[PDB]
């Protein structure tokens, strides 16, 4: 295990660095700001110490690197000069667990860290150094995919609501299944709901509803008891429904035909909108949002999926050709760069759909320059 | 010292409860769900412990309150009945500083919490900063506007870069000055740069010397030292310049003449259009974008600010008249309705400029309809 890193140009802070050398905990020292950003990106859950003993490196950028997205995937800690806690001490808005004095109790500082080192060690123990497999990562396997799957795993088991966002057709629904597998209630039911349509009619009938609900029915919430329910594009939801949703997340009760009984469901949500505007405009509920935004997961788009683009193609054909008895089996080296350059607004689904349409057209074994433009 | 709160039916949780009582902590035990939320609201900075001995607590609801709004105003702590490879063990995601066994380790218990004692006093120190009548709300008093004031408040102290956006002439510069006044660096200077029509020229001299004579130049950042630099409508900025901008967002240094000095500036930016289009086009750098989009605040338009329009008019009349004496005083209940119907593409800015001229045109004490079109 190497999950320990501090950042400063002052690599002479011996009053507390070799104390980890001798105790057998080692170190990882950064001097710049651009470097640890990428570092903290690839290290995941770890312990990081910021030496702000006036060692010459910003403050606006400090709070940035800490909260760029290094929130849950990093337990913050800081070192400051003994006489420096006056002005912008508000940096502990990012409650960096604890600060650091100069009168080193070369034995007590470990009590601060060891209780937080062990605090971290539990996560890395039960499943150390992972970044692949998991049923072939369900979809892809690139570099942001590595980060993704590591986030998923550590946020999986936690039966709190997680906010899934990313471009449309990125596979937000796929991820919802992934965390469910880790949520230990995998065997228990799962329901993905396309909320783009629904309208106030059917949407209400699945919690209470008009005097309709033509017998049986059994609301999805009831049917997802112990399992998992997904809500794609929750932003689209009518206000009166976001209400009924909020009642459940406090009560957990639904009105059925044979009784307004209560159920246990872990709730997931999907979004594609700018959400910040909807909050302001009041289009979507704020309190509900705080019930949802407890955990956020960043679903990558066509940012850096170049290594996935080439792989995402190979699987679909293997899954699509065999399914529809095709002769096409391989791609051309021309089509390679062409697909990588493509922006894919629909991302996966588009790359999933476009490939599907090509198969039923191509009468050859290898695909060419053909109208992949559309 | 008054920081103590427990949440559970800790009837038989005596082996570790009064041991803190007589040592000085001033506790307050809750048992329900809604009550502690109200409690933690009125307790402010304190240390609260959650008993998760598999009793009666919605795992989902738990993590919420932790990060519902009990962030800086509360430090989380947890008590478990010795659980191992469970979903509950993954709760460290909620940065719960340290765990808690059932067999109390005597007077060793104190040090775990004791490390956070100094962490709590600091919180309560900078914790107040209450709004002097909310500073008159600065602008308006509706519902999207209200949520905004709560939003601008919580993101204020956070000396991070924030992407402010909304329609044109909605007061993005206004918002920027608010958080600057909200930050701990309020007394520090402030730089709002309304660029656009600058041409790739001064931005150079804004980062280095352009002559060799004497001096004759002193860039904005140094003048924003400790303070805040704003760039109204950024995305339009030429490519070669966001680079050096990023350089400051990484290094924080700038050439002058009397030294290639480094400066501490919290930078904010503004956009009215959509950086979205620029990203796909590759027009705007993505690496810098993430440095900017650390926090988003959406400035509402006429979206649901119709109820504020009448106040914005009432206000401007009161300040434009007295500025130029004028005879206009009462608007009439007729010309009011007509102003609501108008779309106001420029929103505030149009209402700002237009009202000024009308006063300078109206010969009456109470204007009726008049022109008011454009």
């Amino acid at each position: 295990s190497v999950p320990g890193s501090l950042v400063v140009v002052g690599g002479t802070y011996e009053p507390w660095l070799p104390v980890l050398e001798k105790v057998g905990w080692r170190c990882t020292q950064v001097a710049d700001l651009r470097k640890p950003d990428a570092l903290f990106v690839e290290t995941g859950p770890c312990i990081g110490i910021v030496d702000l003993s006036h060692d010459e490196f910003s403050l606006n950028g400090i709070a940035n690197l800490v909260s760029s997205h290094k929130q849950v995937r990093w337990l913050a800690f800081i070192r400051e000069a003994q006489l420096s806690s006056d002005t912008i001490c508000q940096f502990i808005v990012n409650f960096c667990i604890d600060f650091f004095t100069a009168p080193i109790p070369d034995a007590q500082l470990l009590s601060t860290i060891g209780h937080q080192l062990g605090m971290l060690k539990l996560e890395k123990k039960v499943w150390p150094h992972f970044g692949s497999a998991g049923n072939m990562g369900l979809i892809g396997e690139s570099m942001p995919m590595k980060r993704l799957r590591d986030q998923i795993k550590r946020i999986g088991p936690t039966d709190v609501s997680i906010l899934i966002y990313g471009e449309s057709g990125t596979g937000k629904e796929t991820v919802a299944k992934a965390i469910h597998k880790t949520s230990s209630r995998a065997q228990k039911p799962f329901i993905s709901v396309n909320c783009r349509a629904m309208s106030e009619k059917r949407l209400e009938s699945e919690l209470f509803g008009l005097g309709e609900t033509e017998e049986g029915q059994q609301p999805f919430l009831l049917q997802a008891d112990g399992g998992t329910l997904l809500l794609n594009d929750i932003l689209t939801l009518p206000k009166s429904q976001q209400l009924n949703l909020l009642r459940f997340l406090q009560e957990g009760t639904v009105e059925t035909r044979q009784g307004v009984r209560a159920v246990d469901v872990r709730i997931l949500a999907a979004n594609s909108s700018d959400i910040e505007k909807a909050l302001i405009d009041g289009d979507f509920n704020e309190e509900l949002y705080h019930y949802i935004n407890v955990l956020r997961i960043n679903v990558p788009s066509l940012k850096e999926r170049a290594s996935d683009i080439v792989l995402l193609a190979k699987h679909f054909l293997q899954e699509y050709s065999k399914e529809y008895n095709a002769q096409a089996r391989s791609f051309s080296d021309d089509a390679v760069r062409g697909l990588t350059r493509y922006h894919w607004p629909g991302n996966v689904r588009e790359l999933m759909n476009q490939i599907k349409r090509v198969v039923l057209m191509s009468d050859t074994v290898v695909l060419d320059e053909s109208q992949l433009d559309l």
